[PDB]
């Protein structure tokens, strides 16, 4: 992979692997999520991150995901090449946004798009805080100055508020616990695992007859290595809409909330 | 990736991804296992197997390849961002079955950083029964294997061919209630063979993982874990640190896997 001519975005090509595809022989939404994750880490390395700025390291601040939104039109098939272009943008004092554009390396057509909202958090106390002006100037030089949105639209799904699932849920998957493969290099649960846990409560018949088109996911708290999760789902709706909730199996502490949209094959 | 000059082995280069590494920033044994799995599929496609891996007789007989044993020995785990080259090849073991070997190398230095060997057997995809490789079903794949023996683990009396005992109750360490999610399944809805590796390692205490690097792992496959099954992972220290492992269904205690791991201090 490499940064583009202006140095304000990053591109990378990926050949789809055998173990990365589902029953329909096309990459899963978790493979896509993992691919988005890798091109973002590679874009941070290429711009000089050893990911913390000089002021973030001095103040023990880190980037944390607050929301992830993914919309897929076509899932790349096993053996195909998918090109991903990623870029970042300052959202003033709120935080940062990272966008992605998925393209077929052969046709050049857009096959998916994703957007994420990252916020500042003290690595030690776990407390969120606004982006300080000193930190902003250190990363602004790596972002396009003019707005460049993957989801530009007037009333797009990526900026819609998500409600809290009410008990009783229609469908549920209980006792979900992470294993060492679900952890990252700093021993925290990888953000993609929560996507897989949300989808576990979707009945298999829906997965067999529908393709996942849109997924919005809000991150409220992290799941510790020794935590047990409950995944809940209720149909809210040709298209099938769902409302999801991830909560700790014991106290019912909310970990995640989101929505999925599915279309018939 | 591509087949070598003779067409009797296959090579592929892999750049190590951020999410593929563990706490020490080097690829995990499951990332390596997944990499071995992909280069074997790519070697089968390049030699003429359709993406619908069976020969012309296996189709009209409903026979499929199943893993009976996996053995992996790693000297150095590739770091995040590094390039690892894998050379893979197959060999007929007469009517017992087939063997697939792998050699891992540093794309920069060229030195061997790991090696693995697997034993595959014939199985009716409907009745799950075990069969010997028939003569007609051998001549069809023998043309893709080197005729002379080429072993990744040649040494007489080596770890890859040692019999594994059954763990006796009570186990020293245990991880219970392990169930697969959709990410653990393959394209044909079966549990991917790498998931069982991760489940075996779940019973290893975290302090051992933090102070040691996994050097050798031998794993025998006895039964598949269905999508709706619950697994128990058991471990007992037998000793470098050596362990004996056992995977069994949470309910009836039906054995699904057994194996060993060998670990070195960092
Ligand atoms: O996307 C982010 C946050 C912003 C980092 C950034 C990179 C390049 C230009 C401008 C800003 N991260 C990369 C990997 O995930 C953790 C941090
Ligand atoms: O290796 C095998 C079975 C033998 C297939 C083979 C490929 C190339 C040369 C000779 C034989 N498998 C790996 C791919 O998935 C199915 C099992």
């Amino acid at each position: 992979g490499s940064l583009t001519e202006d140095g304000l975005s990053y591109k990378e090509k990926f050949v789809v692997r055998s173990y990365e595809v589902g029953s329909n022989k096309t990459a899963t939404v978790e493979t896509i999520a993992n691919l988005l994750q890798e091109v973002g880490c590679n874009h941070a390395q290429s711009v000089g991150f050893s990911a913390t700025t000089t002021t973030m390291r001095k103040l023990h601040l880190i980037w944390v995901t607050a929301r992830m939104h993914i919309e897929i039109y076509k899932y790349p098939a096993w053996g195909d090449v998918v090109e991903i272009e990623t870029w970042c943008q300052s959202e003033g004092r709120i935080g940062t946004r990272r966008d992605w554009i998925l393209k077929d390396s052969v046709t050049g057509e857009v096959t998916g798009r994703a957007t994420s909202k990252w916020v500042m958090m003290n690595q030690d106390t776990r407390r969120l805080q606004k982006v300080s002006d000193d930190v902003r100037d250190e990363y602004l030089v790596f972002c396009p100055q003019e707005p460049r949105l993957a989801f530009p639209e007037e009333n797009n799904r990526s900026l819609k508020k998500i409600p809290k699932l009410e008990d009783p849920a229609q469908y549920s998957m209980i006792g979900l616990k992470p294993r060492r493969a679900d952890l990252d290099m700093n021993q925290h649960v990888n953000n993609v695992t929560y996507i897989g846990w949300v989808l576990e409560s979707i009945p298999q018949e829906i997965v067999d007859t529908h393709e996942l088109q849109v997924i919005t996911l809000d991150y409220r708290r992290e799941c510790q290595q020794d935590d047990v999760v409950d995944s809940l789902t209720t149909t809210t709706s040709n298209d099938s809409q769902f409302l999801h909730l991830l909560r700790l199996s014991g106290d019912g502490q909310e970990i995640n909330r989101g929505t999925t949209l599915w279309r018939k094959k």
